[PDB]
């Protein structure tokens, strides 16, 4: 029974493997990690799982050339090299030790080593790029655009500035958004040193996984595009700084003001739009000699096998390897795996089995583009479709330490919503009430009334094969801060350090966590009917059928010349609503001793998310074949509804040939239509 | 019990359905059609099924101008029309009556009115056009190919003339394929008369169904694209003849010698390959008018419902439109499916039920790019590819009379020597042995030893959508002659008399059929294990990669140059063997009486050839996705193995490139190879 498993979780044991995780560097494809990936292997099967693989893949991964350090110059009127930006961050205090720690890059930039002017653009962010280009009219084409951290997926802004004809990207993060007030920086508080910077990849590969093998495992014999037709490359070097070498290098911005406040950080300079220098006369110069080169990686897979319904997967999932130490991303979640294994393996062990088979991974490779679950679920593609029941993420555990914060499928909200109403809240002040509580009173939901927020599914993670292109049911939780990040992600300051003395003291937050993940995978792998209920969809499904509607309506003209009707919507939306009614009726009355009509049902459930799902994938994104979600095409870490028809209908007024992106809005509403009706009826009597 | 099914079906009442059926012409999208459509609704509900729905779709059907018929006319030095072609068949002696047969026409063709000079070609197939082009030198360009009917799918022959610069296409009939020696003309025999015309689609859909709405079903709301792109629309204008008119074209027929005896009918001409008239001088003139239009079609579906499986389909499927009464095609097919329903309503009647759910259609429009059954297919694919179990298929019954002839997908291939090893053999000589014994004897597999031959799968009739876009393990049964057709095929002579006194009198070769079509239904919608043979796969696998890798040795030179292995696939495949072996052994050792343990192997059994499938479809043909099957690229009649291989390999040394050209096929080998791998592992232990 769940209280056992529950009670079975021990803080004091997450501490215990968070210290461990985190003493060395665990960067993709090095030995390092293929040492952890021995040892996770070694101590799942010690704590009781019935077999622990490994999984290798040979990937496309991306480094910075050891002996040829990347950096950015400033260059007087004869090339002299007047500034030049950091070649790593002041190592926190007791890693000189520290062997090697890879300096700061992005990831994946190609070689190169331009000059040009900066123009300052701000976030990166699609309207960014239309307030410098429609209003300002200043135009980026030839220059070098700086750009700072936050609010969207730095993969995003790098084919922004790409678009706009820019021939360098530098990032950097502004105060203004990691310097948390009042707080001191690391060694001493949290908020980021001028001297740190945030490491991350920039490849678009929009579902892809590795970029050399689209669609098939890169295994052995596997074969492999030319780089130069690589998935998502960008042709635009890339690099990343503190705000020290920053401000230097926005000190003197020439041309315009800010067009307002939104575009101005703490840094005390202009924040002049550009282009030029005031200095006139001075330029910038990259030096980008990085190498992408084909490197193997490490999967770890634990099977715990099922009692009743071995052919039924549950999978707890979180990757494995950091940019540096990683001491919240991903080590706090994989602290949080490695309680729960152990924790699972001991009722196994007092004799125990789980109704259906659950999965355990560690994945790789994260941090370059989601390739080590990917690649796998290329692989197992076919086993995962016809039997996977749900996948829950595990990377980060906290990220604050103020509210829970959950994204997930519809399907998913009431066992949410049940399961953190059994659950003691460990917040200040909440000591007495339920996580459902404290989660509710601190987060609650636009959607109303007394209801916690919980978010859509983008992209950002490692789940999203699983549900975006495969269709199985997903979902994640951890705590939170009251898409930037948190000010020391993905830099040399993530440490054991920094959770044990501003996070998470005692630990309680971790096991809340530890608790809420547990908790569903234990939910969903042994309840005798599936937690899924198709009627939270059949909600959620008819507000975003009036939030497109919404959108479209800032155009009545065309709407009218073209007779854009969302009435097929609305019709399958009703249907919808009317079968899940009808649906969970029968799943009320039905003699749960008749073993053959209860695996009927739950494969109704299982299933229904699977219907959401396109072959033809949404144009131009073939990997991404949810029809009611995708990631934003503007920023991958934000989920959208209705992507198909948001994005045709998005920024429509400057399209050339009105009538035929008016026609092709509706074909999306059609195709939108037809898939709500279809996953409909599979939830009508199967015969 | 089967005993019991089997001796419920009666020949006579197979008579009296045949009778019915094709009194009157049946054309899709016409009255006469929908007024059928309205009847076997009844008749089925009648013999007891559960439900019979209609489900109708608006497509883009295709017809003759009737106020402005299509013909060929010959044209001199100042277009006299001095010759033109019939503009009817001289309908069968009592059907003046006949109140409108559809004149002959090619479905589809683009309306135009060119001139210029036969150039003969033989069949249009691929080599014929190599022939001209490579050898005689002769050139295509700008001129109008006549081509003769017989040996691969017309849209194929059109095609190739297209592609091959062509601005016309004409068809005939030669008697050399369409007339058995000895035999007399109708309505004396069965030999086609010199009167009589094949009519015919001529669309290469290459599975989307309707051409405007690819992918989704052609519902009320469904957008549909521009006539301009539809899929699969030729762009120059075809037209077929007899073998009187043909004559008439051929007799004056310039330039070379046919460059040998395999290009000569039985017509008493030179066969002169042209272009140009010996009449130098003369020229010819097609005269199409026909109209593309968006029509509505009617499927007839009625479910027989499941006692312990209700959410297993099995289907038993075949068309109903005919081009003028369909005396043989459709209607042969079609008299069975009924006796055959209406025998399970019998027994259901009985108060007996199928462990599975049974689910027959009566298809509409299959003559037109079997347009019914797969629009159904696409609103229904998830219904269909989480629980359909298998398709059989139900045109014609017989085309001949001398043997059984079976195609299938490997998985069958048990069930159906066992079935017909219970079954009488109907054959003159063979009164006393069974089923199983006349067939092997008279048509004795290439493979092997004492083992009648099967069949690959291609195209060319309903149940493509089922095996080659989904997955769904598909078969099919009838009698045949000892890819051309028969005689009358697609011609007002296909009659209900062509039938009774020169096919089957007796109606026993009916009756078989009913009997292999019935029985298979029967075994596979009752039996506890599904009827199955993962071994039998195992073998045709390592058949088929034999084949394909000496096809790649004609080239050792490039083999060397550029590391072309087979081993991947050798690999796969052996590992397939393995795991089946030790599937089929599990499958043997386990208690029936466990209904969870039973409903998991046999999903294991039904998702197996659910697992050849690729969701990217093979290169070129996105609705062509088994990785094993398509149709072939040069004739879409016959099925191909490994087509992504092959492809790839065909006409290989005219490639420009050729590092690129064996890149692809390495490329290809790769996928073969881990989608056979892919696909044993779904045998393999599930935890
Ligand atoms: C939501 O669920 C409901 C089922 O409860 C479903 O209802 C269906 O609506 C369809 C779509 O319009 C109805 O369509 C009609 O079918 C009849 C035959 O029964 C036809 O005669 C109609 O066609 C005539 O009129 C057309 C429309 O104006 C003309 O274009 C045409 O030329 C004809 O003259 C029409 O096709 C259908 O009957 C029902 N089925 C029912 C009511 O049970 C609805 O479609 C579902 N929504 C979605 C988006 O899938
Ligand atoms: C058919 O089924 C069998 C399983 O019975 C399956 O066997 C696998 O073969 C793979 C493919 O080659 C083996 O691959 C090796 O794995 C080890 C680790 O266990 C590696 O060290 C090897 O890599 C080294 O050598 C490589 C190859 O020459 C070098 O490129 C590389 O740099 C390394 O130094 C290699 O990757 C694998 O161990 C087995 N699994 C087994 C034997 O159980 C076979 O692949 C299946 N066939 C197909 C086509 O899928
Ligand atoms: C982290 O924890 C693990 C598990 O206890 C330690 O691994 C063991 O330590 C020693 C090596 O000094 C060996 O005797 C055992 O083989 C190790 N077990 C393994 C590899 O699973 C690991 O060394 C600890 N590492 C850190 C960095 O604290
Ligand atoms: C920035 O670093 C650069 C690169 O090393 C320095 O310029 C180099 O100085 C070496 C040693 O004198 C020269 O011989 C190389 O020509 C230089 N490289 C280039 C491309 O200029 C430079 O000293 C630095 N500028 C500052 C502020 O220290
Ligand atoms: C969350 O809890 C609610 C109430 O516990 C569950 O819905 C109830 O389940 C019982 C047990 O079947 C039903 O008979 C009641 O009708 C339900 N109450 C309501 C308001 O529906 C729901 O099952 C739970 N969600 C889960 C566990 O997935
Ligand atoms: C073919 O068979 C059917 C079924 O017996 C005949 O349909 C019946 O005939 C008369 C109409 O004259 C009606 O009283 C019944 O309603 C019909 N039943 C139906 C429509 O299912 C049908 O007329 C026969 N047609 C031919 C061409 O022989
Ligand atoms: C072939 O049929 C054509 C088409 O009708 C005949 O030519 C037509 O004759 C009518 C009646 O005299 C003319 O006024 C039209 O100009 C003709 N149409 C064309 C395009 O020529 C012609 O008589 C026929 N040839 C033969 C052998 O009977
Ligand atoms: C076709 O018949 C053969 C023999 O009837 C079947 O294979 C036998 O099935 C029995 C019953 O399980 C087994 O114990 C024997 O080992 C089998 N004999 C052989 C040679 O395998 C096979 O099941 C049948 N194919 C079907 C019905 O799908
Ligand atoms: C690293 O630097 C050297 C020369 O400074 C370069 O030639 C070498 O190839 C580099 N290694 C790479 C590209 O991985
Ligand atoms: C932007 O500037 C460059 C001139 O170097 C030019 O080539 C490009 O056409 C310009 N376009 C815009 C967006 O004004
Ligand atoms: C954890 O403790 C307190 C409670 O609000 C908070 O102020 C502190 O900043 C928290 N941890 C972090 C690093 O946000
Ligand atoms: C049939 O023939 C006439 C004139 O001879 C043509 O204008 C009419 O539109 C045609 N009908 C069609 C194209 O369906
Ligand atoms: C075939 O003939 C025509 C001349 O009308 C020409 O335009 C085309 O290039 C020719 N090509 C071949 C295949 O010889
Ligand atoms: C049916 O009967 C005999 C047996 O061979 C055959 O010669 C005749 O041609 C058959 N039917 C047809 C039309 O082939
Ligand atoms: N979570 C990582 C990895 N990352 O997430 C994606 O979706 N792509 C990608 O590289 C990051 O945000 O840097
Ligand atoms: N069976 C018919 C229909 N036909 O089969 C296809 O595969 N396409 C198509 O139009 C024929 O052969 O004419
Ligand atoms: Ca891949
Ligand atoms: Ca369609
Ligand atoms: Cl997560
Ligand atoms: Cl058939
Ligand atoms: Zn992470
Ligand atoms: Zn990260
Ligand atoms: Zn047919
Ligand atoms: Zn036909």
């Amino acid at each position: 029974n769940m209280k056992a498993f529950l009670d079975e979780l021990k803080a004091e044991n997450i501490k215990k493997f968070l210290y461990n995780f985190t003493q060395i560097p665990h960067l993709a494809g090095t030995e390092q990690n293929f040492q952890l990936a021995k040892q996770i292997q070694s101590q799942w099967k010690e704590f009781g799982l019935d077999s622990v693989e490994l999984a290798h893949y040979d990937v496309l991964l991306s480094y910075p050339n050891k002996t040829h350090p990347n950096y950015i110059s400033i260059i007087n009127e004869d090339g002299n090299e007047i500034f030049n930006t950091s070649l790593f961050e002041p190592p926190p205090p007791g890693y000189e030790n520290v062997s090697d720690i890879v300096p700061p890059f992005s990831a994946f930039s190609p070689q190169g080593m331009p000059e040009g002017d900066l123009v300052y653009v701000n976030y990166a962010r699609t309207e960014d790029f239309f307030k410098l280009e429609r209003d300002m009219k200043i135009n980026c084409s030839g220059k070098i655009v700086i750009a700072r951290y936050g609010k969207v997926f730095r993969g995003n802004k790098v084919k922004n500035a790409q678009l706009a004809g820019a021939k360098g990207v530098i990032l950097y993060s502004d105060p203004a958004d990691y310097f948390a007030p009042g707080v001191k920086s690391y060694p001493d508080g949290w908020n980021l040193p001028g001297g740190g910077v945030q490491r991350g990849n920039i490849l678009n590969l929009n579902g892809a996984g590795d970029p050399l093998t689209p669609g098939y495992p890169a295994n052995e014999y596997a074969y492999r595009r030319g780089i130069a037709e690589a998935v998502g490359l960008p042709s635009i070097p890339v690099h990343p700084i503190g705000y020290y070498d920053a401000q230097k290098l926005l000190e003197k911005m020439g041309g315009s003001a800010p067009p307002d406040s939104s575009w101005r950080g703490s840094l005390k300079v202009p924040y002049n739009v550009g282009p030029g220098f005031t200095f006139s006369t001075q330029k910038v110069k990259m030096h980008i000699h990085s190498t992408n080169e084909v490197t193997r990686i490490y999967n770890v897979i634990g099977t715990l096998r099922g009692a009743v319904e071995p052919d039924r997967y549950v999978i707890l999932g979180g990757h494995r390897d950091s940019w540096v130490f990683g001491g919240i991303d991903p080590q706090s979640g994989a602290a949080v795996v490695h309680e729960i294994v152990r924790s699972f393996g001991t009722l196994k062990k007092e004799g125990w089995r789980p109704r259906r088979t659950i999965l355990f991974a560690s994945w790789d490779a994260e941090e370059f583009g989601l390739l080590g679950s990917t690649e796998w679920a290329e692989e197992n593609s076919r086993l995962l479709q016809e039997r996977g029941v749900a996948y829950i993420n595990a990377d980060s555990s906290i990220e604050g330490n103020y509210t829970l914060r959950v994204d997930c499928t519809p399907l998913m909200y009431s066992l949410v919503h049940n399961l953190t109403k059994e659950l003691k809240s460990p917040d200040e002040g909440f000591e007495g009430k339920s996580l459902y509580e404290s989660w509710t009173k601190k987060s609650p939901s636009p959607e109303f009334s007394g209801m916690p927020r919980i978010s859509k599914l983008g992209s950002g993670n490692d789940f999203e094969v699983f549900f975006q292109r495969l269709g199985i049911a997903s979902g994640r939780a951890r705590y939170t801060k009251n898409f930037s990040g948190y000010p020391l992600y993905h830099s040399v300051y993530e440490t054991y350090e920094l959770v044990e003395k501003f996070y998470d003291p005692m630990f309680k937050y971790h096991l809340t966590v530890a608790q809420v993940r547990g908790g569903m995978v234990f939910e969903l792998a042994n309840s005798i009917v599936l937690p899924f209920d198709c009627r939270d969809y059949a909600v959620v499904l008819r507000k975003y059928a009036d939030k497109i509607y919404s959108i479209s309506m800032k155009h009545p003209q065309e709407m009218k010349t073209y007779s854009v009707s969302f009435d097929s919507l609305f019709s399958a939306v009703k249907n919808f609503t009317e079968i899940a009614s009808k649906f969970s009726e029968r799943l009320q009355d039905f003699d749960k001793s008749n073993p053959i009509v209860l695996r009927m049902m739950n494969d109704q459930l299982m299933f229904l998310e699977r219907a959401f799902i396109d072959p033809l994938g949404l144009p131009d994104r073939p990997f991404y074949r949810h029809v009611i979600y995708a990631p934003s095409s503007h920023n991958k870490y934000a989920g959208e509804s209705f992507p198909g028809i948001y994005d045709a209908l998005f920024d429509i007024e400057s399209k050339v040939d009105p009538s035929k992106a008016w026609g092709e809005v509706k074909r999306q509403i059609y195709v939108a239509a037809f898939t709500v009706q279809a996953a409909a009826e599979t939830l009508s009597e199967v015969a």
